């Protein structure tokens, strides 16, 4: 009853893949886990006992790769990748959002094995709530419809619900609990080494010098994201072709860590 | 009239069943004497002369159990299993609301016994403010429908209204009271005991434990939700196949508690 | 006649007379006069040369027995019960609302005098604030309409049209004002006779006790509702029930009483 | 002969004339100036050099009694009064519909001189979303649709437009501006004098006994409207039967304000 | 094919260049390197084997030419251009905001290569500590769905936003972060150098000073925007149409910076 | 088809001109400078190399009939009169209020000539939070919708705007900015020989008049609006036609001014 599967984006596998991501490969594995062995390995929590978890939640600081984690689940376990976005409950007509929380999971249920990635928590969930609100009460009462149906009378299904969120802090306590959303996996900043994957891999796909140390680069750019760092490459980049290179020398990779983290913030 | 699912779906099968009836055991011997005894024994309200409990308002924290409990008892009374669900009221399109009430309540009266779990709709009606804003305030009528046909006009028959609400810091003062229901449940976090008992059905379904002490867990667990242990025991599952055992131990238990608590309790 | 208001009428034989309410006690007498005392002897009324109520209000804190006291005065009226609900009216167009005001005025006109009960005065006729606009429109769209037959232009005959509300104020001034719905009566809480009352009806219905003091009984039971007060009872019984036993006495319920008390205090 | 347009006309002079209504009483000669004497010779009115009103739109809180007002204008225009309810020109479906709105207006011109009253134009002259599509068309359509026909008609009296609405900030300007209506009279809630006058026309009817001062009840009554009067005096009554007085007197009165006043605006 | 969202494509393609506007040199090199560049020439970006940018994010004061940015730009590169108010969006109709973003973004790749300006991300931006209890969530909902489909799932597309702000620390952490705007450019108020160049320009569309030197202008016009450079050049003549020239020059030009500043800073 | 108005009211080639207005007889003279006189000219924008005036503001004791001077200038250049009314803005949400400033700003591109009256200046011209609050928030995100659109235009297709206010005291000094508004014009409350003039327009009117000194009237009327000489007008019509005369003379312009006018005096 939906002509928004095409807005679930069901075809067209993404690019992003567990080689993509890097530098944060403890997260990579409970992850990928959660809902990998369930679908290719489901004899393996038959002989031991095991019970099957509900959904993964994903939090942590901006540009930290939260997206591409959840694109290089879709892309290789290929099994049915339902792409939903919470802002995009909640119309001008009166519980539509709801109606349409339910079609998901009637549609999810039908096209089971199902992995549904809910792309932003939170425009749809809220830790207060509040009576006569324009702007604060529909969005209560598409959340309420959403608790319900992810697990509830409705059973189980093979969903493994992926939600992901740039705070947790403003995120209702229904869905930060435990049962369904079982590994609550903090994605943190990447560390040392964690910054230094996150370059190779921008780097991978460019030229660059052999006088070039990551680990330098990485001491400078302590306290800084993934995204960051992708922006100090595309930078450097840019930095190469003033002066016609189609190489970045570590000297651009220096000009572009101080550029870019400088425009950003005065620490 | 033209009933679809809406409430008319009748379905009570597992996992949620009458040998998973985890509590929070003082709370089931009370669903039971509520629904089940003059569903089951009617002549012993004639002898009293009472009016049989019209309805049971369950509430509490979230994952502490209240799908569980309402279920449970359920698939025991083998009566009319009306699901319905917290907003499909008002699809899209007024009033609506206002006929599904009816009509639910109508074919209840013809399918009597019947019982109606309702999840989340005690959260959904809420008060009004004055002046204050115009709302939001169409879906709350739909609410004054729910009290008319419970008891407040048109009998009841043997309904049976199973409230489900995440909190009471929500209501109008006329769904809380006990009037439309009668028997007002808390449902806290559970007990000393009650925490043991909701191991002791997720490590039967786990096989072999034989290091593992329960009560030492609950220790540990002291006010969790029972949605919280049943993902603990999953996690101890999943370190369980790290480790590559087919069987679960004591340190996994250890292991899985301490990270579901820590992602989800605050300082 | 459509089945609309075909169906909203007629109520054969309700449960409740004034054997089955009783504990207020004045307002009772009060809203009694006021409907019953012009319907059987018009001539009092034209004696002293006054028109009777336009109708009566009644209002205030939920549980006190407002649509229950309407039940009871409809079995000795035996003048035509026309039921309809304050959500009953309103649909998925605009104006089929309206129609179905018209048609119970009209309808009402012929059995004159007639009992027009309007179960929320609130749900067609809302303290207005702006359009939000799906179904908020319709209100007071639907509000002009009640109006306008009332006494508006077009003459009552004898209605007598009843209401009742959940809140002090949610409702538009215009309604709130006599001289639509002309006598005011707040139905409050039972007093310290009233709730001894109340006790009596269900001690009617509920067979034997006589180790309670109704005195006593009420005392402790200060500022409770009517609807709290048979809650107590369906308790007790059941206390009696476990302690298998057809008469209630006074630690049936004690027991009751604190399941009640628990929720509202501790202050 | 179209059975709608047909039912909204004629009672051949209603119940109420300016003589039954009490006192306002300046207020009743603007009226009598703006609609009545431009009726009879617009001819005069051109000669003059004036130009008369589009329409006269009477403005002020409910229970001034402004549709009690309109039934006077009715007895002494004697030019056959339209009595339509606007919530009637929105309907379920299309140009019954939005045909009637412009068939209301035909009715007027062969009827004519008339003398055309709507009524409250509170939810037909509101705001539109542009738009939520079954709800906001029909207002916006016979939105334009009103102004549209009353201008075309006066330039010079032909066809006069009257009606009234329960306040002007419940609505957006429209038919504020003064290409549409320029006369809207204040119909206020009534001076000293009025109330007193009002007070004797309905002790006029009444039996009594004198002893009544109007007057002293004036002081009291202050800050009320008309409507509450008329309560006053109905539950005046009232008090006369239940001490079995055919008769009522002062002490009635002043005990009969003192219960209504109370359910109302303080002492 | 709906006027709605096709109308916010191209501007009739505009007459804005690149040296139409100044004062602002260092910037212009950067945003043409950013967005432009790519369209240009692409094999530069795979001999260094970049993923291209973004786009720019523009902050700064009022008044200074974010717009003229974009419609400069939108000139030069010979393709799509769809201009965007961005605070246009949001709704009081809860979540048509939010679909308005969704549809122009979708749109944008239908028609790529695509450039969208969203100007002003003040009034789309929102605060996550209460300030306004459903005006944050509102706005929260548009901004979190236009950032869905900047980065979230769905691809840039070849768009290239390019996008304005009064003030950049009133915006959530997660457009501020690059990867959704790749290179965060300041523009301040004009420097002492970019008063001389604005004033150049628009005294060219003039008759043009016959006693020149702007450095002299310069020194007093410090401590303004660039609308205001150009709005002292049209205050300029006026003035002398006010004198009976009708030509302007040094005289005209010095008297009006007189005038304008006697209403900004206030001796 | 026919076309059916928005933004209303609208008047293309409005029939009120600066015949019909007296009195204000340099502040024609101003506002020919400030619009119509620069478009009907296109040398001037040649000759001078000015780019257009963009909005002449109002001001001056209210009353005056700001409306009136606002269709005199559209009827002189022959263009679209369009009506914004400032009541239609600002609730306590936002968006319809902002929606309805773009409304008009594409009915007057599409209409080039357009006339776009901008009453009143209070609702949306208001001062700046930075301390923050959330009242002054709604009308800060409708504000700069206006501020904006006007300058965005293109000099392909013209809209001249004329604003009007009461008080210019309470405004930013934004929208008192050159090149957004160039000038301001005090529109006075009427001096006495504007009074005299003002009378006159009415008497052309008005029959047989050959008593009335229009001097003594103005002297009386110390301190009076354009708005009231008109009202005064109207009512001395129906002071005459009480007087059973159809010869409008001086002792009914006397009664008018008492009636009406007179209320203010004493203080
Ligand atoms: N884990 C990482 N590995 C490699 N690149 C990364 C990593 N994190 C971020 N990036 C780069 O930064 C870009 C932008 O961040 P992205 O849009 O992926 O973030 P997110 O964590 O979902 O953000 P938000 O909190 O704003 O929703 C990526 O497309 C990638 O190029
Ligand atoms: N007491 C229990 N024993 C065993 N498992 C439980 C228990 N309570 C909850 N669970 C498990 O937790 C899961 C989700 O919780 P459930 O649906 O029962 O919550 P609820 O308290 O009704 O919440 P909400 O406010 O989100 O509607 C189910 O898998 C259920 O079996
Ligand atoms: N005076 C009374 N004596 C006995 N029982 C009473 C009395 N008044 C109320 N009750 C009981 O209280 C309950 C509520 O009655 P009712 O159904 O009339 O609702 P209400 O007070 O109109 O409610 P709402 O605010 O939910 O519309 C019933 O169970 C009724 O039997
Ligand atoms: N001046 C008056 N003289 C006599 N009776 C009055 C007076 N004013 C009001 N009433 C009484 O009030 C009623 C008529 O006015 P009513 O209260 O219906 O309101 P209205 O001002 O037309 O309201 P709304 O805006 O709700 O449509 C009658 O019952 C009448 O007896
Ligand atoms: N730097 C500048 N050079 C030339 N014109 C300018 C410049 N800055 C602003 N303007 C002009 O001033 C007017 C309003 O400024 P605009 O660019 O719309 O403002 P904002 O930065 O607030 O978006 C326009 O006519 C615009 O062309
Ligand atoms: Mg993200
Ligand atoms: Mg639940
Ligand atoms: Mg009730
Ligand atoms: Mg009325
Ligand atoms: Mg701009």
């Amino acid at each position: 009853k939906d002509p928004m599967v095409y807005g679930f984006e069901v075809e067209e596998k993404p690019e992003v893949s567990y080689e993509d991501i890097g530098g944060l490969d403890v997260q990579i594995e409970e992850i990928r886990e959660a809902v990998e062995l369930p679908l290719l390995k489901p004899e393996l929590f038959a002989e031991v006992g095991i019970e099957p978890p509900k959904g993964v939640l994903l939090y942590g600081p901006p540009g930290t790769g939260k997206t591409l984690l959840a694109k290089a689940v879709a892309n290789q376990t290929r099994a049915t990748f339902i792409r939903v976005v919470g802002s995009e409950f909640v119309q001008k007509y009166i519980g539509e959002g709801a109606r349409l929380v339910r079609e998901v999971f009637q549609l999810a249920k039908e096209k089971a094995p199902s992995i549904i990635f809910i792309d932003e928590l939170d425009a749809i969930a809220a830790r207060r709530t509040n009576s006569d609100t324009s702007g604060d009460r529909e969005v209560q009462r598409t959340m309420m419809q959403l608790l319900a149906e992810l697990d509830g009378f409705d059973p189980r299904g093979d969903v493994k619900v992926i939600g992901a969120t740039n705070r947790i802090d403003i995120l209702d306590p229904a869905i930060l609990r435990p049962g369904r959303f079982d590994r609550i996996i903090e994605v943190p900043l990447p560390t040392f080494e964690g910054r230094i994957q996150i370059f190779k891999i921008h780097t991978r796909k460019m030229k660059l010098a052999e006088d070039v140390d990551f680990k330098e680069l990485a001491r400078i750019t302590e306290g800084a994201s993934g995204a960051d760092i992708k922006a100090i490459c595309t930078e450097a980049g840019m930095f190469a072709i003033r002066e016609e290179r189609a190489k970045v020398t570590m000297l651009d990779f220096t000009k572009a860590i101080e550029k870019v983290l400088k425009k950003t913030t005065p620490i």
